[PDB]
């Protein structure tokens, strides 16, 4: 664990994210422009808290088979025993796809990606929960005003699911271990891109999982 041998992390990560992000940042940047119009915003809000329901379940389960793919192309993780593996998965992967969700969200016009276009947050009036979305729209906000870099996200992301405090794990200092040199990688890296000023802007780690109440 030292200087290269840090830096292959670095770029293990970077290029695991950069393979299982979904959706592009160029295409996400691009697409800001093409906003839904108010027809269209109104024949989203018309139809049912069901099949707004099944539409949101269906991409952010989608989204999660990504993270899973992420989570699998990191090196360690397979090393992993299975029942280590999902402990880490089921209390992780959707605070993922929160962060990854950032990208998503133009912070100027107050919009979300969804289905194509760019919506604000009266789109998901239907589901009946405005408080929760809201919040994550906030939440979103908030990490845009950071400008996360993609390889910030890969970095941190991984930092999300490969928590050792996790409840009910089998091998603690084998994921111990792991959560260590992630975290190497993490402070080497925004330290070789002057970017320690994030580190006390980012959301503490019992806020992310303070938002999955209702959920
Ligand atoms: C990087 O993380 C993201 C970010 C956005 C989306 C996804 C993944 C999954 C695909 N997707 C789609 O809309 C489907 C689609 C794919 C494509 O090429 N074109 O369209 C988007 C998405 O699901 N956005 C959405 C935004 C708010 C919500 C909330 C209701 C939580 C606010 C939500 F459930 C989903």
């Amino acid at each position: 664990a030292s200087l290269t041998e840090i830096e292959h992390l670095v770029q293990s990560v970077c290029k695991s994210y950069r393979e299982t992000c979904q959706l592009r940042l160029e295409d996400l940047l691009r697409q800001r422009s093409n906003i839904f119009s108010r027809e269209e915003v109104t024949g989203y809000q018309r139809k049912s808290m069901w099949e707004m329901w099944e539409r949101c379940a269906h991409h952010l389960t989608e989204a999660i088979q990504y993270v899973v793919e992420f989570a699998k192309r990191l090196s360690g993780f397979m090393e992993l025993c299975q029942n280590d593996q999902i402990v880490l998965l089921k209390a992780g992967a959707m605070e993922v796809v929160l962060v990854r969700m950032c990208r998503a969200y133009n912070a100027d016009n107050r919009t979300v990606f969804f289905e194509g276009k760019y919506g604000g947050m009266e789109l998901f009036r239907a589901l009946g929960c405005s408080e929760l979305i809201s919040s994550i729209f906030d939440f979103s906000h908030s990490l845009s005003a950071l400008h996360f870099s993609e390889d910030e996200i890969a970095l941190y992301t991984a930092l999300v699911l490969i928590n050792a405090h996790r409840p009910g794990l089998q091998e603690k200092r084998k994921v111990e271990q792991l959560q260590y040199n992630l975290e190497l990688a993490f402070h080497h890296h925004l330290c070789k891109t002057h970017r320690q000023s994030i580190l006390a802007k980012l959301p503490p780690k019992g806020k992310l999982r303070s938002l999955c109440s209702q959920h």
